[PDB]
């Protein structure tokens, strides 16, 4: 079924991410983006089982045990899998996704949603904005100022659902 | 012309690598490989202008002062340029290259070659073997035993021109 084919892409992507993660994890959230011209942003964060803290993909290289080239191999594999999936999805659906967000849990539960908007922000600010939406993080004065570029767009009523998560006073 | 269009790619790849380099440099050597199924290895080393030592691309991240995402952005752009070039080259000439090597210098001079062989080695061993061939580097006991896999093939007279640098003196 089409549903089983999506589960297989999710499984393949999740396994490459799991291969990069150097410790027991509780939850992973993955953001991927590719436009018609091949411009790409992708990154994951994972919740460490031992510390119960969210950890960025880019921070794994500070604690890495395997040769860096082994991690980069998996990184390249994940990048190709994003693009290969986009192409097959476009052939089947008639148009590509522009981005997707995936969440998966230690339980084996997962969520995937697809979006079709252009993202005006670069890699660095996209991650700051994604973190802000997903975790409320408000982050260093230079980083804070950069996050403000996103916050000032939001303040004018602009919204970027592709990087947002899914009555007391 | 075809010559100008292909030199455009070489210039674009060189500029993305330059954008990743954090200091004055004298020379860069670049290796890229992609097969029919999208399997990819690519890396560069550069020769520092001040120290006159070679530095691996993967070691720049220890010294950069900008956000790691800015480096990863450039990495991603370079990776896409490799694949976009391969696809265009295959369309135009009717078959893709399997790998290529480029050398460029601060002067803007460059040398390049294309290869059509399959590489049997993974990312880690490919870089060790490439370093061995270009610089004579022999590594650490685990890294040395890994490189032995490659040296065992050389001992049988096998050769991998795609990772060798681009006369009867003693």
């Amino acid at each position: 079924s089409l549903e089983k084919q999506i589960e297989s892409y999710y499984q393949e992507i999740a396994q490459l991410i799991i291969d990069m993660i150097p410790e027991e994890w509780a939850e992973v959230r993955f953001y991927a983006q590719e436009d018609h011209d091949g411009w790409k942003i992708f990154f994951f964060h994972y919740l460490s089982a031992s510390s119960d803290e969210w950890t960025k993909d880019i921070d794994i290289r500070d604690v890495i045990k395997v040769p860096q080239d082994e991690f980069m191999e998996k990184y390249n594999e994940l990048s190709f899998c994003i693009s290969d999936f986009r192409k097959d999805y476009a052939e089947a659906f008639g148009e590509p996704w522009m981005s997707f967000q995936m969440t998966f849990y230690a339980s084996g539960k997962f969520n995937i949603d697809f979006y079709y908007d252009k993202n005006p922000f670069d890699t660095f600010l996209t991650r700051l904005a994604w973190q802000y939406e997903h975790f409320g993080t408000i982050p260093d004065s230079f980083y804070k100022e950069t996050l403000n570029e996103y916050l000032e767009e939001k303040a004018q009523g602009k919204r970027y659902p592709f990087l947002e998560p899914l009555h007391h006073h």
